[PDB]
């Protein structure tokens, strides 16, 4: 089964799922030079509802913030795309260290981590599931991470890591502000790309925004400590979980900012 692991690591992914080597597979790195605006771009429209979240947990590659989206509370539309996209998920990708975490590069510069908010077009697609399965039927927004202060509103999240330091476990995860975790400016980079993980699926529409968030060392450092491996199973630490920057292969990278 693959992991972040030497033995199931991203370079052998490609032998679970042959689409590993796809035309439009992500990360990426963001080369500004070679960047164009657009200005048939749309502004992000974000309409959040803290009551959306319901559960936290660990998958064993990641922390999952999982939010209710059977209603359509939570959505993200305008910017590169045509129609609504419900909010679903929110989690995060880092490194063994601060200076190499996130997934997206900018101009050979890795982040200490990044943030990923995944939705799925509800207008056009009955589920995620279904969704996951179409060019335009997800979209995920990413804010990459920076050392800095801490970030007083990544206090909730941290809070629960303990009770789910093992992968299967999770808790009850609700009234969260998901929108004060954005950076006040949501200038951005589009792409069209996939999921980072496996299935690795070529249905993402990424919407990379400039402005970084700000998290402490020793606030990071916490997320090392949960496993990839269930309790009562040999230990593991989820020490790093991002996939390395994909080959572009002809995609153009649009900015919505001048
Ligand atoms: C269930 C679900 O959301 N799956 C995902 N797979 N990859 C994702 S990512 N890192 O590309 O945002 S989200
Ligand atoms: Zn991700």
């Amino acid at each position: 089964s693959w992991g972040y692991r030497e033995h199931n690591g991203p370079i052998h992914w490609k032998e679970f799922f042959p689409i590993a080597d796809g035309d439009q597979q992500s990360p990426i790195e963001i080369k500004t030079k070679e960047v164009k605006y657009d200005s048939s771009l749309r502004p992000l429209s974000i309409k959040y509802d803290p009551s959306s979240a319901k559960i936290i947990s660990n998958s064993g590659h990641s922390f999952n913030v999982d939010f209710d989206d059977t209603e359509n509370k939570s959505v993200l539309r305008g910017g590169p795309l045509t129609g609504s996209y419900r909010l679903r998920q929110v989690h995060l990708h880092w490194g063994s260290a601060d200076d190499h975490g996130s997934e997206h590069i900018v101009d050979g510069v890795s982040y200490a981590a990044e943030l990923h908010v995944v939705h799925w077009n509800s207008d056009k697609y009955p589920s995620f599931v279904e969704a996951a399965h179409e060019p335009d039927g997800l979209a995920v927004l990413g804010v990459f991470l920076q050392i800095g202060e801490p970030n007083s509103q990544l206090q909730k999240i941290t809070d629960t890591l303990d009770s789910i330091k093992e992968k299967g476990k999770q808790t009850r995860f609700t009234n969260f502000d998901l929108l004060s975790l954005l950076p006040p400016s949501w200038d951005y980079w589009t792409y069209p790309g996939s999921l980072t993980v496996p299935p690795l699926l070529e249905s993402v529409t990424w919407i990379v925004l400039k402005q970084p968030i700000n998290i402490s060392s020793q606030q990071l450092a916490k997320f090392r400590s949960l496993l990839c491996t269930a309790e009562g199973e040999a230990a593991a630490f989820l020490v790093s979980n991002h996939r390395p920057p994909q080959p572009l292969k002809g995609r153009k990278v649009r900015a919505s900012f001048h």
